């Protein structure tokens, strides 16, 4: 019959919305979880940075210390000597590590900025020569924030780990643009002392790091990843196209 | 009749409801998490304080250098033992109760607004403009999300130093002021002879946020209240 077609179809309807609202409840699950993610990582990237600043700031107020003993000595021979043999040329270190950071000024994407900025001076406090050349302005790159800062991060403290070893490291950063699209350049030099395997493995870590970075750029099609050796450095690239 | 009637209109409205429910399946798969991307924003507000407390530190380490540089080239003992007596055994003492002590950038207790101060009297010392920070109470908490309290304040003191470049004998007075009824923040500069807009928009959307503007004889006054709830 007619009438007891509806009676079937308010049914079927029924069912329809009871499936419709399960998914949108697995959903928010999932949105959940992944703002929950997002904080603790965030919140607990915030604590080994401030944690490590606050760390190069008790070396340096340390370093003004050593002065006591030739202070308490009445000794103004040993202190001149000793204050211009050791603590004098930081302050040239200083003038020039705040001269690289005003490499960063094309970068007019804020969302990053801090990233990077923070980035450099670690590399900095840490002693690895570094420097960033952004030739054009950049205003604009077409990841998502949270992707785009991941990114970045992974590939900085790759360079940055990598250096630490080394007798002379560099890093190199760039940022350049086309009409088509941004590339963001990590250059840092390989090292010759190669590890051994047991001071290199464990229970971010480099090779962990990379393939979550090939995952970000596997699931965005307008993301191109490259990974070069080229005269003895390791060049990692992220092409982003705005397509 | 009512039976057909009510069958009808139950079919309609489970296709309105089929209808709205696929389009809130739409959103949640594909419209940007809006709370995802205020944590991130609000992450970015902490490590820009993080590098600006580390930069405000080198600027001030290097004038301690300086300091100690001019004593030991006078030769002079008795002047560097007084300064380092005065100024660093406490720097590496660093008391939580010499805290009591300092009204300045040093009571500003939101970590975020700080760093960003921070940041713009240090671009002020780059463009030789004084700027001066009165803060006489401690102040540990304000009643506006740390996102449009961050935009606003960076705006404000974007005008007063763009103001300030044009001038000879330039100077910009920050303050944040505490009654038990609010937090107000003020930026004057001293004027020449004569965006803000995104600011407007937080006022205009804030019940407790009043934002001022006053011209008081060759000197700029900006000024924002935000009332407690």
């Amino acid at each position: 019959s007619h009438m007891k077609q509806l009676e079937d179809k308010v049914e079927e309807l029924l069912s329809k919305n009871y499936h419709l609202e399960n998914e949108v409840a697995r959903l928010k699950y999932k949105r959940n979880q992944e703002e929950i993610e997002t904080y603790y990582e965030y919140t607990l990237k915030i604590e080994a940075i401030n944690n490590e600043m606050r760390k190069f700031r008790h070396d340096y107020v340390n370093i003004l210390t050593t002065l006591s003993e030739y202070i308490r000595e009445d000794d103004m021979p040993g202190l001149r000597d000793y204050f211009n043999k050791n603590i004098v040329p930081m302050k040239d270190n200083l003038q020039m590590n705040a001269i690289k950071l005003n490499g960063i000024e094309n970068l007019k994407v804020r969302e990053i900025k801090g990233l990077i900025t923070a980035k450099i001076l670690r590399a900095q406090e840490m002693n690895i020569p570094i420097s960033i050349e952004i030739p054009d302005e950049v205003s604009s790159i077409n990841l998502n924030m949270i992707d785009l800062s991941r990114s970045i991060g992974i590939i900085l403290d790759n360079a940055i780990e990598a250096s630490t070893e080394i007798d002379d490291p560099i890093i190199r950063v760039a940022f350049i643009e086309s009409e088509n699209s941004v590339t963001f350049i990590v250059m840092n030099k390989c090292a010759d002392d190669i590890p051994r395997i047991h001071e290199l493995f464990q229970e971010e870590g480099r090779g962990l790091g990379l393939s979550t970075l090939k995952e970000i750029a596997d699931n965005a099609d307008n993301v191109l990843l490259d990974t070069i050796i080229e005269n003895g450095f390791f060049i990692q690239k992220v092409e982003i196209i705005n397509n």
